[PDB]
């Protein structure tokens, strides 16, 4: 039976990645962030906490040739296929500078107020695929790879998505971003004004209901200043902005 609310952070609190918000910086690498975040979560959840790692966004962003255009956007299915076939090494944020390949780009504000420099509208070139761990990290790049066993799209059905998240952990999901999404501060988002800005990719970690209004609970990759401490909520059950139609995940076993 599906509970009225669920929060992956509360079910698997040993897994540090689940409550970590990242920042893609001045790069359209959301496709890679939603992927490595959910893969980090799932690697920990599905291994009973034996894997408790932060997977490298830059490794996937830079090295996956079949995933699209890097900092100019990408494709979800091939990102999970890459994790299954090639694997992804470890790597923290830029400021944390941990793991094999930490992210090269700094935190910035994504169309919102706060303490980081504004992202602005310029975007970085996709980083090179370096295949080399940072000097202090004493495991060779190929030996730091973490691989999945399977990947799949999740059925476009609310209950199927809920069952998948509750059993196997957070999922990656695409949705259509409209201009009013950039004005989001808090609450349960739905598209009301503005034109399309294309597709975004995020990580769905749970769901809930407030004042009878059902929502998905989602981690964005725009740092902790954006939205509700880095998270947002969006209407659930009505395929709002295609949120129930682009879900992808995978398993280590
Ligand atoms: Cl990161």
């Amino acid at each position: 039976e599906i509970p009225s609310s669920f929060d992956s952070r509360k079910k698997w609190p040993r897994c540090k990645s689940i409550a970590t918000i990242r920042d893609q910086s001045r790069c359209g690498s959301c496709w890679a962030f939603g992927a490595v975040e959910a893969m980090s979560d799932r690697s920990c959840i599905q291994s009973g906490g034996k894997q408790n790692v932060e997977l490298s966004a830059v490794d996937l962003l830079s090295c996956c040739e079949s995933c699209g255009l890097g900092c100019e956007g990408g494709i979800l299915g091939p990102a999970w296929d890459y994790w299954v076939k090639e694997g992804i090494v470890t790597g923290s944020s830029k400021e944390n500078h941990a793991g094999c390949e930490p992210y090269p780009f700094p935190k910035c504000e994504h169309h919102t107020k706060g303490k980081y420099p504004p992202c602005g509208s310029k975007i970085y070139k996709t980083p090179r695929c370096k295949q080399t761990c940072q000097k202090k990290y004493k495991t060779p790049y190929t030996q730091d790879k973490h691989r999945g066993k399977s990947s799949y799209n999740v059925k476009n059905d609310e209950k199927a998505i809920q069952k998948e998240i509750m059993k196997y952990g957070p999922v990656e999901a695409g949705f259509t971003v409209y201009e009013d999404f950039l004005n989001y501060k808090s609450g349960i988002y739905k598209h009301i004004t503005g034109e399309t800005l294309g597709g975004h990719a995020i990580r769905i970690i749970g769901w809930g209901v407030e004042n009878k209004a059902p929502y998905w609970l989602i981690a964005n990759s725009w740092n902790e200043d954006w939205g509700e401490n880095g998270y947002f909520r969006i209407v659930r059950g009505r395929d709002e902005c295609s949120i129930e139609s682009e879900v992808t995940a995978g398993r280590i076993n």
